[PDB]
């Protein structure tokens, strides 16, 4: 027996076997099922993603919220959910996912011992495990994920190349506060001061998206000088690379990422740049 | 199904592309999809496999044919693995099997080795002790074919017995919709258990090969008296035999995890004639359990 889908309200799932029983079933009546990972403590840039996988045709949308303890507001989480229209949260235990402990796991391949890798060598082997799991256990027809977390984002792609999944993985554009913040839940942290320096690596990237037309060194220049013009911000790294996360090419499309830390709390944007 | 599908015939796809779009459309229509992953070199043991699938109703089976490099060490280990294309093929229109997935190395490793599986522990022991990324290797491709192919059942010999118990870690850990079915081990008239690996016994290695199973259906037969004497009477015969080098014999509790030895065992022998490593196991009830 299929557990109870009621169709336009919040339906909440914690059990795996539940929420996949109720996915198959859903998709044989012909919905798109979309899912939306996340962590729970749920702010605008989530809202985005919902939006994204809200406005496909047919789609029906599955937030997972899990705090994933190998890589909180549920009130008010599923209260946004519920206003946004979404019909499943799956909502589950860390027993329910891990029922056997930690066994088999996906490896990353090089790129997760990079970048955001550096300071947090397992942080992607916990992240893709996770996904993978959550993949096989709804089944979605597209996931969608932030490209706030470029280099997350690009290791789903190569999860998803590489075991074959049949999912369409969608990145959907980070949202911003008004000054250009790449919207997070660590920006709660900033006192004041660190607040208004912040603003610097999301400045220090759309300047480097318009030196550009003078090329890489032009746009990584005006990047570090927008990030040197900013007190206590400590960039543990500016790279420019390929889309995919490899070498940038000597012209065409390319990513620059940052990352650095204000007081205890770090902080990540990206852009897309195009050469010439 | 988005290729050509011809039903009571054998439909040979290499693309990956291929396969998943005629399982796909199959399963669609109502038939339930069974694989059977191989690395070729068929023999009896694997004709068991196929007919425990073609037994499922309404079941279309897929057998996969794919030696896979990952699960080699280096050496000329993938070099030197039977392949037997000519005969496999015939073997399977024979047993009126209608899909073989035959991939290159280029379609499933286009990218060489990035995201891998990483097994347990168990994959450090027994077979993985000195072949410490042979399981590594044996996940992954298993994962990438349950994954182009979706088949409803998987099915695999109880003969490479940490390899099955493997991949039930697999499908439990990664949630993965399939489920595996062990096949008992088929044995030659003597107790030879059916492997690939046979060919490379010349005449005396072939008798002395009988030591193996003969010391685990003692070793099944003693138990009655225990676990010391099941062990005994498996070491006498394997110790009365030509030319067999032990490399273990283990006597595990069934799932070989980290848990002792109840009511269940299942003790697990490999061996060298030659060069020849063979392998071969059995149920143990110990004591009372019979
Ligand atoms: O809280 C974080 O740091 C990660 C989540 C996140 C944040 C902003 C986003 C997004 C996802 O997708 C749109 O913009
Ligand atoms: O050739 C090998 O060594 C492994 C394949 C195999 C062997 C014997 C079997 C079987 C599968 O399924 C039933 O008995």
């Amino acid at each position: 027996a299929i557990p109870a889908f009621h169709p336009g309200e919040l339906n909440v799932y914690s059990a795996p076997g539940d929420v996949a029983d109720v996915s198959r079933a859903l998709r044989l009546t012909g919905r798109r099922v979309m899912l939306v990972p996340t962590m729970g403590a749920l702010h605008e840039g989530h809202l985005a993603l919902v939006r994204a996988a809200k406005r496909v045709p047919g789609s029906v949308v599955v937030v997972s919220i899990f705090v994933n303890p190998m890589q909180r507001t549920p009130d008010d989480d599923l209260a946004q959910l519920r206003a946004e229209g979404v019909e499943i949260a799956f909502t589950p235990t860390t027993a329910a996912m891990y029922p056997d402990g930690l066994r088999t796991t996906v490896q990353p391949g090089p790129l997760a011992a990079e970048l955001e890798g550096g300071p947090r060598p397992t942080h992607f082997a916990g992240v893709l495990t996770v996904v993978l799991k959550l993949l096989q256990i709804v089944r979605p027809d597209r996931v969608f994920f932030g490209e706030k977390d470029y280099q997350q984002l690009v290791l789903i792609r190569q999860l998803v190349a590489d075991f074959n999944l049949d999912v369409a993985v969608v990145g959907v554009p980070t949202v911003r506060e008004a000054d250009g913040l790449a919207m997070s839940s660590r920006n709660r942290y900033l006192d004041p001061a660190q607040r208004a320096a912040a603003v610097a690596l999301s400045a220090a990237l759309t300047a480097a998206a318009h030196a550009a037309t003078a090329g890489a060194q032009a746009a990584l220049d005006a990047a570090r000088a927008v990030l040197d013009a900013a007190p206590g911000v400590a960039v543990d790294y500016l790279e420019l690379r390929d889309i995919g996360l490899g070498p940038m090419p000597l012209n065409g499309s390319g990513r620059l990422l940052v990352a650095a830390r204000l007081g205890t709390t770090r902080l990540l944007d990206n852009i897309a740049i195009e050469i010439g």
